[PDB]
């Protein structure tokens, strides 16, 4: 029974990655639809709450989720406003690789009532785009608080894409908020300079320490992941890569993360953790060997294979 | 001297037109875009207004209007938002087709202040999207009065894109309101039906008596269009052609019926009237040959080829 059900919310998106002059595939994307699929396809439990648009595409995104075995129960369409669609330019990487078409998507619209029942043991993970506008900001700390109240357990990766805040000012403090009030935080080493306001991932670390976070992970591209727990930093890395498409690649690695979290009798433990982020580094690695962020999700008999 | 610049306003589009599974052709669109595009590549004179988004797509119909010879000196970028982003369905047609992902788009926000300097003789092209929401509606309205105002000529194509106003119960009357002002309306059958709430084209013709428009012309798909000026009706109809695509092809008509209008002594005239609808079909014919609604806009050689 000790295998968790994992809560993702947010953005579910279109991703229109170029492929051939002139065309765009139409890739399933958005990060906590992308982390969904991750764990489900590692056998895990997942679960999807938010808003999709009444249209093509957030149909095209419940198929996908469905299809992919993950739970939208809690997936409803908004009457009024479009799924979130973004065009990739590969040439970039990370947020400057994303255009934003919909501004605000119907994830942004994300009601108090469309939050589901939580169990104590549960997980929820977040991104900061599901805090970028109202109403979804105040509804998604309402999700986390209530996480919190039951006894689940929060996962946050700011995963940043400014353009989707009508407020970018309000940005850096909102998703510092959120960062204060999860069990699990990751960053890329460029997330985490940047909402710290630091040159380093050492000075960053340190502008954190008073947040008290019970486990912050860095990813450090190739280089793996670096692991921060109470007095403790370790560097986890795998074998690099070359990558195909960057696009998704740190939410495969938080979906490997996260689910062997979910599947431990006490994910608090040195142990778990670090073999944890060996299977995020292992997932975020296979995950750019195809085009589209869920393309190249790894099942177990892939990933083993790798790791081996 | 005779050939008259012809301005287009409007919404500039990427119409994203399935091509293989799993991807899209990106391909330049927007009605008024599209017309622009038929009567340059007819050796016209053309030029559009308008708001395209900052981004990526935005700069892609900036690139392609110029580098069809259309005069974009008065297409601006939006700083907010963005340029106007459509799904087709190829197994639909006309409005069934389009899904809009971008509500409202920036050409939604065109000012009087976008309005160019207008001169006798000079013709207008405005579709109803321009009409959707304000302050493109107000605006395009004060366009339309100026031009009359300098003894300019309006065209109007109500081109119904319901889906795109905020206040659907708004659109018969706005569209009425222009229909009233225009020297050239074209309607397609199923148009002209809507908007005068009737059964076929004849109560639909004795519907808009009243307005005293100068030039009607309803289009009949395969069947051609029918001409409706003072005291007269008469069927126009060339070669049938088996559409490939049909996106856009009630443009290309609009492209060829202008530039013809446009380059005459007086296009009041019955001869030049008829021989510009001679054209229009033939215009709509070829558009259909390849998909996307720009891509077989055809040239004065190949035009004449198919007429002959
Ligand atoms: N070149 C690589 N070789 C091996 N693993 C990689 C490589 N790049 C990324 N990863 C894995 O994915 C994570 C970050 O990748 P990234 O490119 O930033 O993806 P994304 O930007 O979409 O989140 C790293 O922690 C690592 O585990
Ligand atoms: N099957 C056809 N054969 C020949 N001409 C056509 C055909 N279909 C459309 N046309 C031309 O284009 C016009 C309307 O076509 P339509 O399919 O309604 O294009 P759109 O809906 O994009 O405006 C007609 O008036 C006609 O001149
Ligand atoms: O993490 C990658 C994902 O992040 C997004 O930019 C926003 O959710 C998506 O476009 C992409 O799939
Ligand atoms: O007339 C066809 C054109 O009309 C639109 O639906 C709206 O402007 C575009 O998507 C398409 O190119
Ligand atoms: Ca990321
Ligand atoms: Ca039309
Ligand atoms: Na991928
Ligand atoms: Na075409």
């Amino acid at each position: 029974d000790s295998m968790s059900r994992v809560w993702l919310t947010g953005d579910a998106v279109v991703d229109l990655i170029p492929d051939g002059q002139q065309h765009y595939l139409k890739c399933p994307g958005g990060a906590p639809a992308n982390v969904a699929v991750a764990i489900a396809r590692l056998s895990g439990r997942s679960a999807f709450f938010g808003r999709v648009g009444n249209d093509p595409f957030g149909r095209f995104m419940q198929q996908t989720l469905t299809d992919e075995q993950v739970d939208c129960q809690h997936l409803h369409f908004d009457p009024v406003h479009r799924t979130s669609t973004v065009v990739v330019d590969l040439d970039e990487h990370g947020e400057r690789s994303f255009t934003f078409m919909v501004k605000p998507s119907a994830d942004q619209f994300l009601q108090l009532s469309d939050i589901p029942s939580f169990q104590k043991g549960e997980w929820l993970h977040v991104c900061s785009i599901a805090l970028a506008n109202q109403p979804s900001r105040s509804s998604t700390f309402a999700a986390i608080a209530q996480m919190k109240e039951v006894g689940g357990y929060v996962s946050f990766d700011p995963n940043l894409r400014e353009e989707v805040w009508s407020e970018p000012q309000e940005l850096q403090a909102t998703v510092m908020r959120a960062v204060g009030l999860a069990d699990v935080v990751k960053f890329s080493e460029e997330e985490l300079q940047f909402l710290t306001g630091t040159q380093s991932i050492e000075e960053g670390l340190q502008a954190i320490a008073d947040f008290q976070i019970p486990l912050v992970v860095v990813t450090l591209g190739a280089k793996g992941a670096l692991v921060a727990t109470p007095n403790s930093q370790q560097i986890v890395s795998g074998k690099a890569v070359k990558p195909i498409d960057t696009t998704g690649a740190g939410d495969a690695f938080v979906g490997g993360l996260l689910y062997r979290l979910s599947v431990a009798q006490d994910w608090h433990n040195q142990a778990t953790i670090l073999d944890a982020v060996k299977w995020a580094n292992g997932c975020g690695a296979l995950a750019t060997t195809q085009k589209g962020a869920m393309t190249a999700l790894p099942n177990q008999a892939a990933l083993y294979a790798f790791l081996e």
